[PDB]
């Protein structure tokens, strides 16, 4: 049958595109994984639906109801068969869905606005005048609240009692409250979003430092599915073909806006 | 029953300490994968012998006999239970094998002796007079010989083509050809390897340009082994807790001679 892709909305990897009001199906999104989940069914040889998940969100389980949300969620209870995103490979997700090899390297990464005097997470660590957070949902944030390492723990104790609240709900958000902020903001976020976003207008952001850890995202499928096997191949060959470093450029530098 | 893992000699992942001729098991050796298989033991709560894959290599298929050689074979064929080393993820491999998820990312990257005049792949495709090549067995070379990317096949034409040959059977050979050729031999590696010669003396190698490519070495076990679960969620663990990262600073950094 048709294969169900759960994906959610998140530049450069899956947005609708502007005259998606005049397409149908999979053809009114665009994006690098939009583009993946295509290469990855051509190889695969299954027909497949995108979807977008109901709660937006990308995979986290409730610590009284136990019930996992977001794309995870809708592997683990059936409601969907591959999910393809910027889902990070953790821990605690690969114990209950399976994950490909990565298809894309990322860090935790620290956003400012150009010139902001700030080099480093150790930099931020020591310091209050420029408030600094993560998204309020996620693999960052729950870096940083797992986090049993001096310099990422300080972080995440002054995170929880900084006023008003650094968090933010979106990527959106948090480079708008960078660009708005006057250097008073630092954004933690992953590498690939902050790169993305240094490539564009008002080109006023950059990434800044080092990368706080090294992960990447993987295609997950339900524990056991059929699909795993076939698409982590694809994943390997699309990768060795020098299709995944194609997609990337193509969604990040190829039309770059900032030199 | 004690898990036999397979592993093989390369510096600074494997390697027989100054006095291993006083020392027993698995004591006997050093290096960041030696700690490696420690720690993922610790973690999947077994017992386990290093033992050095007879045969000297990584895993290839005899395109004739169809036989597995090297640390992939010794899976294959039920002579190792767990293969710990500087196993580079390829498809070929994974058709055959469980790969972990990775432990350290990597891509093919270009040595220079320092003051040589290349700065890329592309310029060492466009010329003759600087040398170059790889270890004659090994992903690096079935990257080449495998790639259908307009400078990466030129690259190999010439390699095949070159005389006398580019190939060196080892890293210290392809180190000492750089060093000993007065620029005249660039040496195609893992970048990872070439970070870790860099921090070396006499310090006048030096890795330059961008990688060629991207991917991961990852723990192997042979296909449907029950270990591999437990060793997967024990590298995801490792790596979260920024294990990985500091095996990574004391066997390549922590004690660099170069600066
Ligand atoms: C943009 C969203 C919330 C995602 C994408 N990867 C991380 C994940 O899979 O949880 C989340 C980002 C983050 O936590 O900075
Ligand atoms: C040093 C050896 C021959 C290894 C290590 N990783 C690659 C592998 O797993 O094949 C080989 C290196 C290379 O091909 O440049």
């Amino acid at each position: 049958k048709t294969v169900v892709v759960t994906t959610i909305l998140e530049s450069p990897y899956v947005m609708m595109k502007k005259n998606h009001e005049m397409l149908e199906g999979n053809e009114r999104y665009e994006g690098y994984c939009v583009d993946l989940a295509a290469e990855i069914a051509k190889h695969c040889g299954f027909k497949y639906k995108l979807t977008i998940v109901g709660d937006g969100k990308y995979g986290a389980r409730d610590a009284d109801t136990k019930i996992w949300n977001g794309m995870v969620g809708e592997l683990v209870y059936g409601k969907a068969d591959i999910a393809i995103a910027p889902l990070t490979i953790t821990l605690v997700r690969e114990e209950v869905i399976d994950f490909s090899k990565p298809f894309m390297s990322l860090g935790i990464s620290i956003m400012i606005k150009k010139g902001t005097p700030i080099e480093s997470a150790e930099d931020l660590s020591k310091q209050t005048e420029i408030a600094y957070g993560t998204l309020d949902s996620g693999s960052t944030k729950e870096f940083f609240r797992r986090s049993k390492i001096a310099v990422f723990d300080k972080m995440w104790t002054y995170m929880r009692s900084a006023e008003p609240s650094v968090f933010v709900r979106t990527t959106a958000e948090g480079v708008a409250r960078v660009r708005k902020s006057k250097g008073k903001y630092a954004f933690l976020l992953e590498s690939t979003m902050n790169e993305y976003i240094e490539q564009r207008k008002p080109c006023d952001t950059m990434k800044v430092g080092g990368n706080l850890d090294s992960k990447g995202y993987g295609i997950a499928t339900p524990k056991g599915s059929s699909l795993g096997n076939a698409v982590n191949l694809a994943v390997l060959k699309l990768n060795e073909q020098g299709l995944l470093d194609k997609l990337k450029n193509k969604w990040w530098y190829d039309k770059g806006e900032c030199g």
